[PDB]
């Protein structure tokens, strides 16, 4: 296969995953079948071990893998369905080698990091690159590998050593390395400094990989004198020093890379047989004037992106105002902030988790303000109506054609969406609710779990057990989120017509 | 506790384990309770995964741990009984952290090498240092930690980072580092080169540990000009540059270290409240003239050491001539080497394993030459008499007082020795042999396994199921090995009188 | 002596020289005699080799040394008079060792970087620290050594190796290291990243120096979670992690360091027997409302600082608008910018160099707007009146008591100021001017060079051959600059009364 | 041009200069014009600064350059005449850049190691490679550059950075790197260790150069398992792992390299349009039985080599027994060693320097034992007969045809040989000697200095002012040395016939 490693320098928050995902959609626009692998040098096996504050949200894959939000960036940019083994971690590879050792698979030889851990990385990358990750069963052409962390962190040392070897245990026609690095810009002088990028490239080149492209991330576009220092000290041509400055949106990052001519580089280097929409979406995003103010009651990064996809599609600006449920709760300055936000809420969003959510539900229910409840927001909705693990892709069957979500999903009798919940509605008690305004509208194939609710005597009050955020992509807004913004702007009855 | 790290430079075969074990017996001669821990940066969990060619023999511990022969060096020098967790490996620590992660013991935080793997090393070292490893239940005073590998190998990087932190997460009064390094001596010029030791100390000091002692291993004693270069370039006083040259025996290495005044250094540095036998044994070893030629039919390092302990005790030189059983086998130049060695064999030794052993057994049996069979050498002896896992410490009961091994072990009704076998003698068939010359003399407490055989109509033909090698120490020769050399020299009937 | 090394991490523009100069004035406020040495790892011998665009202005010392502007920061903060050998460079030290080699001073031994270049650094630092650099002939107590560059640049490697050795070839009571490092703050998230500081401290600690204080430079004050990561990963206590954020002025940086308690650290560590004005000047600077707009017709950093000292003393804000003389020149958008700036010029400043300066002189002369000409601005003033190396400290004698500059300098018959010029006024032609409005008012002791001019029929049009900028300090504004701001605000005749 | 860098790993005494010189004579046997440059990272400018104990003898070049003996190895192997600038040193390059800086040749830019010192290395290497260093005025085809020191020493860091850049600022067709490294062989086990070579290649590859050949120096030929570890861990094919073991002679080292097929590698890699004598000389050397015992009364490495060239040519073994003149002196165990050696002296050799030499002269003179005096040995000979700087190539004119040295040099009226002396014979006093047995036979063209003496009433007692050692090569023995061995074996009168 053809392989593109993306390494990071100086600091991890430079957006390497957006760059890597951007080059993947560039290559896809050039007609290529692109895979992605993310290396996360953490010793954790799956992101289910994390808090939402640590690594952002737990993105959920079709196979039930729990991963950090950057596999959602590859899914959203490439329109791809990743498997749990497209995330490589140090825990996953060390445990693999330890298990092989105990099985005698290393034939009584001493197991050690080089070669055995480095071979495990190569074995895994070669095979997961070949996985059909598009819906097309045809073997991929390119694999973009993001090496997470910063080159020079101790946890990354097996992977760069593996990738050093992988140059030679392949061809230069088949492997290149992108180094993404911070070019810090000083306050008082405006001066862009190249020293961290030079030092990071020196470290990377000391690990036996050379930058084939250097991607500068900078606050402002870099000056030619700055690009000249980088091309001289990092021993790469000026045409191989790319600048991605702070832009308006992720839609503009692929467009910017065409305007740095990366396709000519990848054609020449990787010997490749080679956007519109990203321009259009960027150009639209920069012109969004009509505010839709929604109350959310990187912890919710797919939720925010799903709303922005929906907002863009209806040519509105999202104003996502985040409210803690403890602010709305009876426990008082932040109460008069939170409830004031909840007054100017055109829609209420109660996402998942593991108290004032119930008050926001009551507010939305009573005042007839548009509501989307996801996972816990469905369960709390059922609960508060009464007062007044299941992991990965599953089929949800609609119990009727008289469903607003069914119209938004395109009249289909069932949907396949991603789940992540341990708790569900009691099958014996459903007959308390069916008599009244809260219809249970979607169920599993087993008929035990109700998985969608709709409140009938309301513009749009829906609850879903699945996370339809993980299915959201710019080209196809997540229908439960689209319905929320359509309802909040009154356009729902025009769309459903 | 007080801690002594022993790091290695340039190459691992410099004898760091003998140096570390030597300083342990020095400190023990100074009256201190000494523990040992060995770090082996391999990803293997236990040495049962190894061939005998890889890491030498599998030493067996009382608890059934399978470890490399260097935990036998700490056992033999200190008269200590190590536990399986006095061996630290990368596999054992990474699996520990992975298991803690999956249990949620890191409270949703990202697990990473620093701190979490480095803390696991510190946690383990602090607690295993406190283990009563002598028979005395009193908590130890010093722990000698040998860091296996060479400082600068990638697998060693978590451990040196842990030990860097461990300086500061302790006191300088409680931690020091010994660096053992090759001083190569060139052929043509006789010139001793200090450059590898300087470069290795620069690497070690780049990992945030400084040599408190530098132990030069050299072929010849080092010149003062060589010691001056090391003390200048490695930034350590001349009194802290120790030379251990190629000596006669391991008995001389502690004695040499007194003659480099290390006790004064450890008294001053570690604030310690502070040999004869090692001199005596060294002085004896250098005067061994009477050859006992024994045929063995680092793969057998405890076997060789057990014979040398026995040889020294009877003031004989061992000539251990190693013969492959395939040389003795019918499959022919090496046949006339092997059988010629077997002709001048004063004793035959058939150690354990997993064909010409049977011929050597037949030879020894028929010609009435002294025989010791260990594990497989007992099983093949039973088999060839007929023609003509159980792991760690177990109690073997003697079935009679009429046992030669029972006299050698001191008339005791049972012995406790170390086992490592999956196969044993059939309890139904023992009644074929008891009628004849092959007595089954030792059994387990269960009475199912016969564990010792003695052939009655022979000077000394014994078979044992245990490995009594692992019990051998210079002060107390292993009785089955002592019996072999006593028999082979005719001194048996004088000893047993 | 007591020594404080100040090392830099990530990027050089973090202000290490202001931090180092700030701790020097802190220690001086604590009553200590402080020296400064600046190491510049460039191979250049003196800054006379530089353009003004490269390293900023060439600061001139009393002995005629040409140095970068950071020796002016030590002069301005400490009220000190540095010698040319308080600047150490790689060129100065390598040439020293090469010269010693050729003289046989190394006694036929091979000269090499360690030890001989590292010893040369130590020799130089020990002796220049002892230099009376105050006017007091008493030997100094502390020496602040700024190591220029970033730790990990190849040119800095001799100096950090020297300073590693210098810890041990001294006492910990007598040496400490401050590491100044960038904590980059990301745009989108507001997130302060500690990774470069951790990596830079790892590099510094790999060169055998540990941070005794870590000084974070950040745009905003750092959060406690950020300070905790630094104190954990850089293995230093929280009290040793200092934050200097972007402040109003250099006057506030010493004041901030008291509010980080550095005096307690230096008392404890360096065993020291231990501001008001800096608070007052900072507090004043933040309240400057009255604008004095001056046209200047880091290239002029002492000029700008001299104006700011003058501005602060008269409680005005300086608006220094910089105009290129080529903009004012007949060669046209920038002409209407430049001449528009020159219209709102309350004073014209024509500093030194090596064309529209003559037009600005004519403008100021004719319209009677306050003028200060320095070096070339005196020579061009003489020239344009007619139309209508001498290096370091020299004595200039006033030819009369009827001098405005003589009143501003305190009625004294001569002044001693710093010179840097190859050209001077023709002694035969002076009699053309003395007849008219342009008096030559200051001369050298030789009587050949006129060194000050004053135009009599004007509020304030003075020219000086010396650079009185280099003499400017916050406590004592440079009288030619003070006169300019006093004239420009009309306060001159109140001051001279 | 084509360039071959030769780097060293682990320790400098591995013989890199003999390897580099050997590949140069291989390429010369393939018909190529070969240059050599030696980089010595010492800060010394010329070896005239050294003692003879430090870097061995001072080799003298035709232009009067004073250099270490390794430029004599390139002269002897290639039959080449090196210039003083074929030795590059850190002193020579830093002084060059400092001088350029002071001249303004860097146009006011900050001079720093990268680029300016690294460019100076490249500039120098490119131009000195083009120097006609053979007598043929045609521009060379290959330049062998030995980088002295060990890769990873701090002084070598500018040169490896220059050579990293030089790969890219050339072509792979035009540059390759040979890494020479110690494979230490342990005493007790016979085990050859690859770890230092792996670590040294990791350091070298961290400086951005990869081994194109790895030359193992080992005591014994390396095993295939050892070559496999090196080829795996150093990421080079088995055919690129060369072993040079301890051999009989330098004559065998080129022959060994053909038997490792290096010409096939250099043909393929450097795109080259491509021994007998070295085999013959090696084969002869191994069969030398007839001892010629000569008393010498790396300090004298060209002297020893000149004797060995002479010995080989007359098919004798040299037994060069070295005697200190202080042993022969009246100041007594070593007296009876020294004079005993002087009794079995078939020839006396008194080489140059700066007391018992006079006694050895008297001994040789009186007993009529063959004598060669060089420089000081001529001056002391003149002196002791009476009792009983001029640097580089100079023309010496023979005063007569009646000269034994003139016959040995081939009847020529003058010779051109290399000089290094400050003292000479007094022109007024020569008329004391000419009357008697000591003829002055060679003079300079000036007629002031007598430069050769011959004692007439003796088999062979010659003194020369020049060092004819530096002219010695295996193909053409130095005639004054050849005469000594011919005289000492009685073959002189057969040769001179
Ligand atoms: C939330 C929003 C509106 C967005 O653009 N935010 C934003 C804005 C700017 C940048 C940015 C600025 N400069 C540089 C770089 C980098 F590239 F260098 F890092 N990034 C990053 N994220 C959005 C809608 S859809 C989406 N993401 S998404 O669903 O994956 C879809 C793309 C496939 N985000
Ligand atoms: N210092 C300056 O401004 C230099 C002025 C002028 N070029 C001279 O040499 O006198
Ligand atoms: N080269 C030498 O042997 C030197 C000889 C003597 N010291 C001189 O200067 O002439
Ligand atoms: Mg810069
Ligand atoms: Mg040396
Ligand atoms: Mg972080
Ligand atoms: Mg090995």
């Amino acid at each position: 296969m053809k392989y593109i490693l993306v390494t990071g320098g100086v600091i991890s928050g430079i957006g390497k995953g957006i760059i890597a995902s951007s080059i993947g959609t560039i290559l896809k626009s050039c007609g290529l079948r692109v895979t992605a692998i993310k290396i996360d040098p953490y010793i954790n096996i799956d992101a289910g071990t994390f808090s939402p504050y640590e690594h952002g949200e737990v993105f959920v894959l079709n196979d039930g893998g729990e991963v950090d939000l950057d596999l959602g960036n590859y899914e959203r940019f490439l329109d791809i369905n990743l498997y749990k083994d497209n995330n490589i971690t140090t825990g996953k590879i060390y445990q693999h080698v330890i298990n092989k050792e105990r099985r005698g698979d290393y034939l009584g030889k001493t197991v050690q990091v080089v070669p055995h851990i480095t071979d495990a990385v190569q074995e895994w990358v070669m095979n997961q690159a070949k996985v059909p990750v598009d819906g097309n069963k045809e073997e991929p052409q390119i694999c973009v590998i993001e090496l997470g962390g910063t080159i020079g962190d101790i946890e990354g040392m097996p992977f760069v050593e593996a990738f050093r070897q992988f140059q030679f245990k392949a061809k230069r026609e088949n492997f290149c390395n992108i180094h993404v690095s911070l070019v810090p810009q000083l306050s008082a002088t405006g001066e862009q400094k190249t020293k961290p990028t030079q030092n990071s490239v020196r470290a990377l080149r000391g690990l036996g990989l050379s930058p084939d492209l250097i991607v500068c991330r900078s606050s402002t576009p870099i000056e030619m004198a700055v690009k000249e220092k980088i091309s001289m000290f990092c021993h790469v041509n000026p045409e191989q020093v790319i600048c991605i400055h702070d832009v308006s949106s992720t839609y503009r990052v692929p467009v910017l890379l065409e305007e740095q001519s990366i396709v000519k580089y990848f054609k020449e280097r990787l010997h490749l047989p080679i956007l519109f929409k990203w321009r259009n979406m960027a150009d639209r995003y920069e012109r969004l004037q009509k505010i839709c103010s929604i109350a959310l009651v990187d912890c919710y990064a797919s939720v925010f992106k799903a709303l922005e996809h929906s907002a863009l599609a209806i040519n509105h600006k999202l104003n996502l105002m985040y409210i803690d449920s403890i602010d709305l709760e009876k426990i008082p300055v932040k109460f008069h902030e939170a409830w004031q936000k909840l007054c100017k809420a055109d829609g209420i969003l109660v996402p998942g988790g593991f108290l004032g959510k119930l008050q926001a539900i009551s507010w939305a229910r009573t005042k007839k303000i548009p509501f989307l409840g996801v996972c816990l927001g469905m369960q709390l909705a059922v609960i508060e109506f009464a007062r007044n693990m299941r992991l990965g892709i599953r089929r949800t069957v609609f119990k009727t054609e008289n469903s607003i979500l069914r119209k938004l999903y395109g009249d289909v009798p069932f949907i396949e969406e991603r789940h992540r919940h341990r708790f569900e509605v009691n099958p014996n008690l459903i007959k308390q609710f069916e008599q009244n305004d809260l219809s249970f509208v979607g169920q599993d194939v087993d008929g035990d779990r109700m998985e969608i609710i709709e409140l009938a005597n309301h513009p749009y009050f829906v609850g879903v057990q699945f996370h339809p955020e993980f299915s959201s992509r710019p080209m196809k807004p997540s229908p439960p989120y689209l319905g929320l913004l359509l309802a909040a702007t009154g356009n729902l009855n025009a769309y459903l017509q």
